[PDB]
């Protein structure tokens, strides 16, 4: 198997999941890496936000971020949906998804247009503008993604391409929303 930014599935200056070969161009990394998270990284579904903070594991009282910087989508809850957009990101069905809309200047609150991983991701990321407040808000969108994903595709499978991704979606979304301790032998293709 090649490095390939699992997302893109293209080789390069990718970063292989020291745990599940999940390589990433970094930038394609859901929240986009910082610059190669070391050859010991582990996806975002496997590693998520850089915990390198070392300390402040539960002691900081309150500063820039510890347990609730906004609690919108919340640091970690945002991280979960990010465990998703990513989950999505990584697979193929999402590839179409990443880019479905005609965005231009309407997705932030567009009339339920088409969204896409990146759409949602930016939200999640705050890259966008209007960030959600729930990985279900998110999921709702990606779930939308999926909706129009399934209606726009028309070239791929139809549903089950969407769905298989829609399941994947909910899988990591399920992982993140628990402990991703379910099955570590299933995260390794
Ligand atoms: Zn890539
Ligand atoms: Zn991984």
């Amino acid at each position: 198997s090649a490095t390939i930014c699992r997302v893109c599935q293209k080789p390069g200056d990718l970063v292989m999941c020291n745990q599940c070969e999940f390589c990433f161009h970094l930038d394609c990394h859901l929240p986009a890496l910082q610059d190669v998270p070391g050859e010991e990284w582990s996806c975002s579904l496997c590693h998520v936000l850089p915990d390198l903070k070392e300390e402040d594991g539960s002691l900081s009282l309150d500063g820039a971020d510890s347990t609730g910087v906004v609690a919108k989508l919340s640091p970690a809850n945002q991280r979960k949906c990010e465990r998703v957009l990513l989950a999505l990101f990584c697979h193929e069905p999402c590839r179409p998804l990443h880019q479905l809309a005609t965005d231009s200047t309407f997705s932030l609150d567009q009339p339920g247009g088409t969204l896409d991983l990146t759409l949602i991701r930016a939200r999640l990321q705050e890259k966008l503008s209007p960030p959600y407040s729930s990985p279900q808000e998110f999921a709702q969108d990606v779930g939308r993604m999926f909706k129009q994903f399934n209606k726009l595709t028309e070239d791929k499978a139809d549903v089950q391409s969407i769905i298989g991704l829609q399941r994947f979606f909910e899988t990591r979304m399920n992982e993140a929303f628990g402990d991703t301790k379910f099955s570590a032998v299933l995260v390794e293709p």
